[PDB]
């Protein structure tokens, strides 16, 4: 019942029909809390797409659904990851996307340390997505490195919209708890109202991952790690002394308890730190066929 309802409204905001018929070779890639990612082929041009699926009957939050297949539709920029279409099939909801061949940073922040001159590239990168999403309305809420995706040149593009968000002059922020666990924003685990801020306090997270291969209780459990994000002062880096003032200056406006006082992705991209990005080569040696 409800999920004819449902049904009948997703039906609306996709495109209309079945995109099987031009689209072969379905290669897995990934696994998320929402489905399965693939590759496959569109038999017209050759290219390659990434096209997620997401089961209707087995989501936390069904309604979710509805937001980056309306709020990304058409959206175009140089570091967000472009979907191109989104379509019903079956109890599936699929969303058609650029192919990052180059994966996720997480496999780089797993494996490496990143110098300060790559994690400058990525955190220009990031913030110049950010920033024009942000003017208009847009809340990523799920920033991490899993998120950031590279091109075989090493360009870097911010990609996982799942869990976005528009807010608006009449209702400018939200309130749900969502995001992933150690990322968090404070006030958003709080139970809080919050806006745009989130995404800078998730990117100072991010700053940790790159710097020391892991979020903050990345060992203690999601559930206890959450309060701890709103009890606490911001984290500091396990690797501090490995770190340039230039980058910690450049984290201590990200990691800010209070939002208000938080910088702004505009802000941001006035940073001194970030004149330090080196170019989208610098980040070419640290991917995996290169290694
Ligand atoms: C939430 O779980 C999850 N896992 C993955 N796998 C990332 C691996 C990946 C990303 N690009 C790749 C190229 C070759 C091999 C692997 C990769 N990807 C995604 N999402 C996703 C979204 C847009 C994308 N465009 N291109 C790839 C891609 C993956 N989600």
């Amino acid at each position: 019942m409800s999920h004819e309802q449902f049904r009948a409204a997703l039906q609306l905001v996709v495109d209309p029909g079945d995109p099987r018929s031009y689209l072969d070779n379905f290669i897995k890639i990934g696994e998320g809390s929402t489905g399965i990612v693939c590759i496959a082929t569109v038999r017209s041009s050759g290219k390659l797409v990434a096209v997620k699926k997401m089961d209707l009957r087995k989501q936390q939050r069904r309604e979710l659904l509805f937001n980056e297949v309306v709020i990304m539709r058409d959206y175009q920029h140089e570091n967000v990851v472009e979907m191109y279409n989104s379509y019903l099939v079956g109890d599936e909801l699929w969303v058609v996307m650029e192919f990052l061949e180059g994966g996720a940073l997480t496999d780089i922040v797993t494996h490496t340390r990143m110098n300060e001159e790559q994690i400058a590239a990525v955190c220009l990168a990031v913030l110049q997505a950010l920033s024009v999403l942000h003017a208009q309305g847009v809340i990523h809420r799920d920033i991490k490195s899993d998120s950031i995706l590279l091109t075989h040149d090493g360009r870097v593009k911010l990609s996982d919209f799942g869990f976005c968000a528009q807010v608006s002059k009449e209702v400018p922020r939200r309130k749900s708890l969502v995001g992933t666990p150690y990322w968090m924003a404070p006030e958003l685990i709080s139970r809080l109202p919050y806006g745009p801020e989130v995404d800078i306090w998730s990117l100072g997270i991010m700053v940790i991952e790159m710097v020391d291969g892991e979020p903050p209780y990345f060992n203690e459990p999601p559930l206890k790690a959450m309060k701890m994000i709103r009890d606490n002062l911001p984290p500091r880096l396990k690797n501090l002394h490995k770190v340039s003032p230039s980058l910690k200056g450049f984290l201590d406006r990200l990691l800010v308890r209070d939002p208000a006082q938080r910088a702004t992705a505009a802000e941001l991209l006035k940073h001194p730190f970030l004149a330090k990005a080196g170019p989208p080569a610098s980040i070419v040696p640290l991917m995996r066929q290169n290694r």
